[PDB]
DNA sequence: TCGGACAAAATGTTCT
DNA sequence: AAGAACATTTTGTCCG
C-alpha cells in the first residue's frame, strides 16, 4: 500500500499514473525526456530494488513502462 | 594488444599489473582503497564493455580481480 | 606508471 | 502529483 511498484522502496505517492518512490519518479521523467540508449548487461531481467535499481537503467525503465507510467497521465 | 582487458575500451597502459583503460584503472583503485560491497542485479556474469561497464560495479570489480589487477604490482 | 585534482554523468532529496 | 533547484554518488580525463 506504500511500496514503490518499480523498486519496492518506500513510495511517496502516485506519480505519472503509478505508485512509486521519489527516485523512480524523477528517473522516469529523465528516461523519457532525455536521450540515452540504455542497454542491459544481463538477460533483460535484472532485479530492481532499493540498492540494485542503480545498476540497470534499462531494466528500471522497462519496469516503469510496464507498470504503466506515462508523462501525460494527468490527461 | 591495445585493448583494456576489463572492458575492451582503448587501453592507456599497463595499470596495477594489467593492460587497462584509464577508467578501469581508477575504478579499481577506488574499489581497492575503499569499500566494494557491490551487489549484482543479474547473475554475477554481467557483460562489461565501454557503455555497460557503468551498469554493474560488482561484476566490473570481479573482472578486475580475475584479470589479476593488484595494487602492489610495482613494488 | 601512479595518483591528485578537476570534470562530467547519473542519481536522489527538498521544497513549492 | 509535478517539477525546479540543489545535493550526492559514481564515473571518467587531464596533468599550460
Ligand atoms: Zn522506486
Ligand atoms: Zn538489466
Ligand atoms: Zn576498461
Ligand atoms: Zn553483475
Amino acid at each position: 500500500s506504500h511500496m514503490c511498484l518499480v523498486c519496492s522502496d518506500e513510495a511517496s505517492g502516485c506519480h505519472y499514473g503509478v505508485l512509486t518512490c521519489g527516485s523512480c519518479k524523477v528517473f522516469f521523467k529523465r528516461a523519457v525526456e532525455g536521450q540515452h540508449n540504455y542497454l542491459c548487461a544481463g538477460r533483460n531481467d535484472c532485479i530492481i530494488d532499493k540498492i540494485r535499481r542503480k545498476n540497470c537503467p534499462a531494466c528500471r525503465y522497462r519496469k516503469c513502462l510496464q507498470a504503466g507510467m506515462n508523462l501525460e497521465a494527468r490527461k
